């Protein structure tokens, strides 16, 4: 548009829509080419929830959060356009990677990048609410960005029903399960599970544990065991993220500083 206004609004026809991304696992999200820049992009298409997501994305900018490039929200069909990340979601990436290439230090790097995005969300007073390897993307040179694919009602037993809502029970903090309280500290809990996913090259958390007994075990102080090869200090960080009282969990500022330190 013309300033004589929303700088994010773009020309629908600047983009050649191609096929639905990841064989339909993200819902209405398409591979596209932003012709003017010769650039492959991801395009989410369709209201209030959709317009609210666009508004949030215009408020966030960080090298490890997926980057909004533009929107088409004047008339339907509405688009939200972001960069395309070459290697796809982190969960699949970890399962399928060359483990000699994706060594302990690369896992350290992925965790540091994600804690950096989370320290930024925290500073900005945002809550992710669904942090997990399936909502992270991998680009070149093991670049990792945090995203939010609205996976609740797309995805098996990863999400399970609660009052109109579906929750990923094995990523969900005890106070979220019991009182529907979500905060940056419930993201800290989820981050601990994400760290376990990273450490195990993408294994499912609480393997074989039925969902109905997760809260009970947590309340009895059960926590997942240290993964083979996970350094003691990284496991100690995981366990701190899984403190029963949310006020006892570290901040993302602290977590990131602890990884930044190890990484350096
Ligand atoms: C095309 C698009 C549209 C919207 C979004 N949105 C987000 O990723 C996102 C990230 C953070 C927030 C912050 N938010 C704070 C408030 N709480 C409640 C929710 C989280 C919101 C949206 C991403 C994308 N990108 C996207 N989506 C699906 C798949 C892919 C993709 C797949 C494969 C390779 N490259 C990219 N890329
Ligand atoms: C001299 N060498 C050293 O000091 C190494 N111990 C440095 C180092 C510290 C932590 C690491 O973490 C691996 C990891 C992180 C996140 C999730 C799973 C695994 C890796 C290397």
């Amino acid at each position: 548009m013309d300033p004589s206004y929303d700088k994010w609004e773009m020309e629908r026809t600047d983009i050649t829509m191609k096929h639905k991304l990841g064989g339909g696992q993200y819902g209405e999200v398409y591979e596209g080419v932003w012709k003017k820049y010769s650039l492959t992009v991801a395009v989410k298409t369709l209201v209030e929830e959709f317009l609210k997501e666009a508004a949030v994305m215009k408020e966030i900018k960080h090298p490890n959060l997926v980057q909004l490039l533009g929107v088409c929200t004047r008339e339907p069909p509405f688009y939200i356009i972001t960069e395309f990340m070459t290697y796809g979601n982190l969960l699949d990436y970890l399962r399928e990677c060359n483990r000699q290439e994706v060594s302990a230090v690369v896992l350290l790097y992925m965790a540091t990048q994600i804690s950096s995005a989370m320290e930024y969300l925290e500073k900005k007073n945002f809550i992710h609410r669904d942090l997990a390897a399936r909502n992270c993307l991998v680009g070149e040179n093991h670049l990792v960005k945090v995203a939010d694919f609205g996976l609740s009602r797309l995805m098996g037993d990863t999400y399970t029903a609660h009052a109109g809502a579906k929750f990923p029970i094995k990523w969900t903090a005890p106070e979220s399960l019991a009182y529907n309280k979500f905060s940056i500290k419930s993201d800290v809990w989820a981050f601990g599970v994400l760290l376990w996913e990273i450490a195990t090259y993408g294994m499912s958390p609480y393997p074989g544990i039925d969902l109905s007994q997760v809260y009970e075990l947590l309340e009895k102080d059960y926590r997942m065991e240290r993964p083979e090869g996970c350094p003691e200090k990284v496991y100690e960080l995981m366990r701190a993220c899984w403190q029963w009282n949310p006020s006892d969990r570290p901040s993302f500022a602290e977590i990131h500083q602890a990884f930044e330190t190890m990484f350096q």
